[PDB]
């Protein structure tokens, strides 16, 4: 329970400079670029399930909660 604020506004703050234009929403391929800056980077697999998590080839859109959601 002691870890949290640490991690979540350290994620937070990552969602920012992803986030250029602060639309509170990104794409789904940024996601993945997001997991590495946590110092461990992601296999392949993972990320390519994430990919098809878009149901469609348009781009898609994930919000800071929907982000967290997913990397948990
Ligand atoms: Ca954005």
């Amino acid at each position: 329970r002691e870890l949290g604020p640490e991690e979540l506004e350290e994620l937070q703050a990552a969602f920012e400079e992803f986030d250029t234009d602060q639309d509170g929403y990104i794409g789904y391929r940024e996601l993945g670029d997001c997991m590495r800056t946590l110092g461990y980077m992601p296999t392949e697999m993972e990320l390519l399930e994430v990919s098809q998590h878009v149901k469609m080839r348009m781009g898609g859109f994930v919000d800071f909660e929907e982000f967290v959601e997913l990397i948990s």
